[PDB]
């Protein structure tokens, strides 16, 4: 499957969204669904409580390893992905639950983590998809003590600046939460000019010099897929004047099952690369309304 020229990208979505021979259901239809490796640490009767959802759990040869605090406690449902031309850059992980907010906050701190990004509501509907693992203030898990010391809100997302401390540790490090609220409740996103906007105020804020970026939405598979080849996607857009979309959705499900959930969120991806490559970074509204 070859690499699509950004110029030939309206026309080959078009294709896509056209051709009864091949298109975007026989292309998606065509992805590794379901378990593709080892999940063994996973599927341990220790780390049952550590999953947020049964199916959707850490492969082991690209899971995140914690240091043991409790032989068990290795494990965290996270796995590491590749960035474009920047291994490891990703950590793609499910939304804590009130029992792994204490390892989230242990990751974060052993990755030297700078930027989580966050891509559900905490609740929706009545269901709560993540745990408000973070203060509004001031909290303490364990031994680490968050303090919230900004908050800048925009139409469709948040800025959440924290400092994180360790207990017996001197050093204060600070982590920036990103928090992009305007996926909707069903769907995809209408316009993906607000998930574009969060997507390079992240790319502007990540150190190059800072660990993995922690991107979760509830299960860690769909949204956090999607964020995360249109981000990769950008980057090689930039470089190369080039997108290999397919390409990119495959590598993920090597390294974490089932990354973009639905044909619509793999079809939501291409139509906000194209609107990204089309309008560009300083655009005005009548670019792709």
């Amino acid at each position: 499957m070859p690499a699509i020229r950004v110029a030939d990208l309206l026309q080959h979505i078009n294709l896509m969204k056209t051709s009864d021979s091949y298109g975007f259901k026989e292309e998606y239809e065509s992805f590794f669904e379901g378990q593709s490796a080892s999940w063994d640490v996973a599927k341990k009767d220790q780390n049952r409580a550590k999953n947020r959802y049964g199916n959707i759990i850490a492969y082991d040869h690209s899971r995140v390893i914690l240091q043991p605090v409790d032989p068990s406690s290795d494990y965290i449902n996270a796995n590491y992905i590749d960035g474009y031309q920047r291994p490891s850059h990703y950590i793609a992980t499910q939304g804590p639950v009130h029992e792994t907010v204490y390892d989230f906050w242990r990751m974060i701190w052993q990755e030297q983590s700078a930027c989580i990004v966050m891509v559900t509501n905490l609740v929706e509907v009545g269901r709560v998809k993540c745990y408000k693992y973070w203060p509004d203030d001031t909290e303490v898990y364990g031994d680490f003590k968050v303090t919230c010391v900004e908050m800048e809100p925009l139409a469709e997302y948040v800025v959440r600046t924290f400092t994180l401390e360790r207990r017996g540790y001197n050093e204060i490090r600070e982590v920036k939460q990103f928090h992009f609220t305007g996926w909707p409740d069903h769907g995809v996103p209408y316009h993906a000019t607000g998930l574009l906007s969060f997507i390079r105020r992240v790319k502007l804020s990540n150190p190059p010099s800072a660990g993995p970026i922690v991107v979760h939405c509830s299960a860690g598979a769909g949204r956090t897929g999607c964020y995360i080849v249109i981000d990769i996607m950008l980057d090689m857009a930039e470089r190369e004047g080039v997108v290999d979309i397919y390409n990119c959705v495959k590598a993920l499900r090597s390294r974490r099952i089932n990354m973009v959930q639905t044909e619509e969120q793999y079809i939501f991806i291409h139509d906000a690369i194209l609107e990204a490559c089309l309008c560009g970074e300083t655009a005005i509204p009548v670019c792709e309304f």
